Formats: C-alpha cells, structure tokens, sequence
C-alpha cells in the first residue's frame, strides 16, 4: 500500500470535505462524537440488528477512531481542525502498519465484519452502504466490489477491505481511487 502521505493534496482534502459534510447532519459547519456514535450505535447497529456485544464492539471502535481524530463528547468540530486531527490518526494509523500492529481500521472493519459473519457478501455490504448512508447507490456499492480483489464466491474478505481503506482514507492511494464508486470523491 502507498505509506507516504498526501496531506496538501485537495483531493485529499476534498474527500475528507466530503465525509465531513456526510456527518455534519444539521448543516452547520460542525460535527460532534455524540451524533457520530448514536449514529454508529441507535441507527446503523439498531438495522443491521447487530447483537449488543456486536454493537458494543462496533461503538468502542468508532469511538477510537474519532477520538483519534482529536474529537470528544460534547465538543463541537469545525473540519480544519477535524482535518488536523485526521492527520493525526493517519500517521498513528500508518505507524501501526509499519510495525505490523493491527489498526482502527482494521479493527472497526473486524467489528462490521463480525455483524455479518471471513467475508462479507455485496448484499451485505449494501447493507451497511445504505443504512449508514456512506453509499445509499447499489451500483456504487456493485462498483466497491468490482474495484477490490474478491475471492472465488465473489466477496470481500477483511484483509482487502482494510488495505484499501487505509489507501483512501490516509495515503490518497492511487490504487484506492474509485473504492466507493461516485458515492465519495
Ligand atoms: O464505513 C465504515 C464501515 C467500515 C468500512 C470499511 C472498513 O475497512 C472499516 C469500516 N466506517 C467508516 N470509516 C471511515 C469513515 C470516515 C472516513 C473519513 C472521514 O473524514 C470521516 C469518516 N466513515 C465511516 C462510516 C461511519 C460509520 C459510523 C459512524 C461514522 C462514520
Ligand atoms: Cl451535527
Ligand atoms: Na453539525
């Protein structure tokens, strides 16, 4: 995977702009940890019908991964501080990689794996695209899987979704470019 970083870089940024604008849910310029988790917890693991240890696990997941990112309960962000805070998990994160030491992305993609499950079917993963809004399109979600290396049944295991991931989401990875089809810059 790309480790070196791209921070400057406006399409990075701009992807970042796009998720940011995704959960900033009134409008206002502003995101918070407290609708972040009733998201993750009240609403997409109340759907899925994820178990209680399964929503416990996938909170606490969430919960690192912003937390990362410099945010608390009851604390408003504005994105050029979100996006520092980014920064920040990102280097952590590929530091983590480099010493061979599991991720938060790994470890949250372990908790959304655990709900359906070592794979994940594209039914499921439309599930999760469309409960969370991340990607409400069924092509975008059919696009994620034609994207990434599946295997002989046709779904995506843990380890592809994780790398993938942490190309787009860290190191703007040029082989992570098109992961959610449209459904995010
Ligand atoms: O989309 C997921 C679920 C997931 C997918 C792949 C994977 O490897 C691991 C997990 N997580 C996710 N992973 C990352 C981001 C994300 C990335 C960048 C950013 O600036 C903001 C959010 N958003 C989300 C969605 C989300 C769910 C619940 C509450 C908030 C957000
Ligand atoms: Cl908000
Ligand atoms: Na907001």
């Amino acid at each position: 995977v790309k480790l070196k970083t791209d921070f400057d870089n406006p399409r990075w940024i701009k992807r970042h702009k796009h998720m940011f604008d995704f959960l900033d849910i009134n409008g206002n310029g502003k995101i918070t940890l407290d609708e972040i988790v009733s998201k993750a917890s009240d609403d997409i693991c109340a759907k899925l019908e994820a178990t209680p240890e399964q929503t416990k696990r996938h909170q606490v997941c969430v919960e690192a991964f912003f937390r990362g990112c410099g945010m608390e309960y009851g604390k408003e962000i504005a994105f050029p501080q979100f996006l520092d805070g980014f920064k920040q998990l990102a280097t952590s994160e590929l530091k983590k990689w480099a010493r061979n030491e599991p991720t938060l992305i790994r470890e949250w993609g372990d908790a959304v794996f655990d709900i359906f499950d070592g794979t994940i079917t594209l039914d499921e993963w439309k599930a999760y695209g469309k409960i969370s809004g991340i990607s409400p399109s069924q092509e975008d979600c059919e696009a994620t899987f034609r994207h990434c290396d599946l295997d002989n049944s046709g779904d995506l295991d843990v380890d592809e979704m994780t790398r993938q991931h942490l190309g787009f989401w860290y190191t703007l990875d040029p082989e992570a470019d098109g992961l959610y089809g449209n459904g995010v810059p």
